[PDB]
């Protein structure tokens, strides 16, 4: 769709390159990243590298299925972490560039 | 009077205003009433539907980004603030799907 098409080219490729996206470019390794507790909390892990992956095998149906992908993921982080760590003003950051872009989506 | 911002006077405020798990955000969070000493030392940008119904009732906003940065504070706030399993988040989570389903079909400019 329209929509999918601006969601990949637009929306994803601006979230990608930002300087804050490395966290959020693959799945949480929880394993690598010492966090025995992370899939006890967090159920539904997700990642703009997964998104990005489904966005080019044509995996969505509608554009709100992958904002919504894109929402998990914001959520995710806000959940598991402290308030005060980083990476919640890192995903504050482009969680906000992400509904700037959205709100210029095709109708 | 942005076709945006009475889309999400209209579409967006109206369903989730009216929605059952709306309650707990449809006015500020009142960290005497709750007893939630340190909420305000958590969250340092408060925010809630009543504040946003009456910015969207008074012409506050200049843009619909701006309406909707609003919301996604206030659905935020509660995820940071809240612990996993607070039953707020799912409810907060219930509403911000909504939001997302209903920003999808928004008049672009
Ligand atoms: C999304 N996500 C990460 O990407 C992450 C992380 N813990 C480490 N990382 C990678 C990086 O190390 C320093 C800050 O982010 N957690 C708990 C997380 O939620
Ligand atoms: C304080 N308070 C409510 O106000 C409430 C509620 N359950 C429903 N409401 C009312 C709400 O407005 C109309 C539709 O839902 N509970 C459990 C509650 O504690
Ligand atoms: C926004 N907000 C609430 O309104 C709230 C609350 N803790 C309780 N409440 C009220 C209600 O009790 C059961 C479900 O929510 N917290 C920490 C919060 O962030």
């Amino acid at each position: 769709t329209n929509q999918l098409q601006y969601l990949h080219k637009v929306v994803m490729k601006a979230l990608w390159k930002h300087q804050f996206a490395w966290p959020f470019r693959q799945p949480v390794d929880a394993v690598k990243l010492g966090l025995p507790d992370y899939h006890k909390i967090i159920k539904q892990p997700m990642d703009m590298g997964t998104i990005k992956r489904r966005l080019e095998n044509n995996y969505y149906w509608a554009a709100s299925e992958c904002m919504q992908d894109f929402n998990t993921m914001f959520t995710n982080c806000y959940i598991y972490n402290k308030p005060t760590d980083d990476i919640v003003l890192m995903a504050q950051t482009l969680e906000k560039i992400f509904l700037q872009k959205v709100a210029s989506m095709p109708q």
